[PDB]
């Protein structure tokens, strides 16, 4: 389709949002020549201030790959900011930017609007923002729980309902560090990892992921489990089995 | 099915979580008589502390209607706490409790676990919690935006993609009060409501709802719109049409 082709060309040549491509084409009777000419005439500079500061759109465009802000852009981006893909602060960023899955490319409007709302246009600003979120992860339990539950949804592969146990263990190790709001005994954590490996549990469901945070806040030590745990409560089976194995191990 | 019937009876008689009903039945060879007897023997009180303080499960059970914590329970509940269904603080509560839709009943484990995580077991505790969230709505822009976007998803009727304009106007009037982090001119807000009514716009889409927050943060006054607004930017059509009507109205 000739009109579809024109939008795609315009978007490639200018690196603009596709909605903006349709607007320039509509204003120029869908003739790409006149649309480019209209558009550039506008860039030079009775035009209007851009929606977004030039510094900000430049960041986005710097990391875009083939018209897409895709997982590679993101890794490159977080790189520049001073983090790793598997950092907890990166979950906070991804949550901030509205990622639903790390594989889906990030919309240009989602990037620009997010940073603009936070008053950021430079790498250096973006850095201060993320640092402030990382403080909130250490200090606000509601925000900590949002991110903890979010992490599962982001780890979760296309067309799967559970995560692999190695990735869940990798994240548990980050989330249950005592600088974060859910403090628990290290022996209990180590016992949990050993149990999952002994039992050869290969996947973790969303129920288990969520209930484990509640279980550790309720029973933060092995002695509190042995002492107080109610096997007729509403805990998942795997938590009951963990209890039986702790009680067997004394 | 006899086993399904037994779970349902047990759940009715005890007001316990259905997972707990299956556990007591499994421990008593699926004979409801022995299961009740096991269960009550346990309540009296070498039992274990309950998972949740008695004060907390009592709150839930006080508001439950016919085994369900349904919209009527919720209205009754928020009533007791000192709010109205249409309060912004109630969106914060609903978000806290994990409502996805106000019509779906709230799971017993979702109620108990939420309050327990927040260190609350009494009405009075719950009150202090909500007050603290309401402070966060006034002071934290990221939390304000989460709740603003959440509100649309909660207003959104079963099997519909857009909200009615009257409900969106009702919420805009609450969200764009100057005590909240997005400050804008009252004349502009009034012009927006008048435009939507003049144009006879009957529904608001999720795109429009979300972009309006960004539009008001970018152009908080009518003079800033007239002066700076770029009709070739990525704004929704209805925002472009609003601009044309503002420029016509001078």
């Amino acid at each position: 389709s000739p009109e579809q082709e024109a939008i795609e060309s315009f978007t490639s040549l200018t690196k603009c949002d596709p909605k903006v491509s349709r607007k320039y084409l509509q204003r120029n009777h869908w003739n790409i020549n006149y649309a480019l000419n209209d558009y550039y005439d506008k860039e030079i500079g009775v035009a209007h201030p851009p929606v977004y500061p030039k510094e900000l759109t430049q960041v986005f465009e710097h990391y875009i790959n083939n018209n897409l802000f895709d997982i590679d852009s993101l890794v490159k981006f977080i790189e520049e900011l001073g983090y790793n893909l598997e950092d907890l602060a990166t979950l906070c960023l991804a949550h901030l930017l509205g990622y639903k899955k790390l594989e889906e490319p990030l919309k240009r409007e989602d990037f620009l609007s997010t940073w603009f709302m936070q008053g950021c246009s430079t790498i250096s600003d973006m850095q201060e923002c993320i640092k402030t979120l990382d403080v909130k992860l250490h200090e606000d339990l509601q925000y900590f729980t949002q991110i903890y539950n979010y992490a599962f949804n982001l780890i979760l592969d296309p067309n799967r309902k559970d995560i692999d146990t190695d990735e869940g263990i990798q994240y548990w190790k980050l989330f249950f560090q005592p600088e974060y709001p859910v403090r628990m005994e290290p022996d209990l954590l180590e016992a949990w990892f050993r149990f999952l490996r002994d039992e050869g549990k290969t996947t973790i469901s969303k129920d288990t992921w969520r209930m484990l945070l509640l279980f550790f806040k309720r029973y933060p030590t092995i002695q509190k489990i042995i002492s107080d745990y109610d096997e007729t409560a509403a805990w998942p089976f795997i938590i009951d089995e963990f209890y039986e194995c702790l009680q067997d191990q004394q």
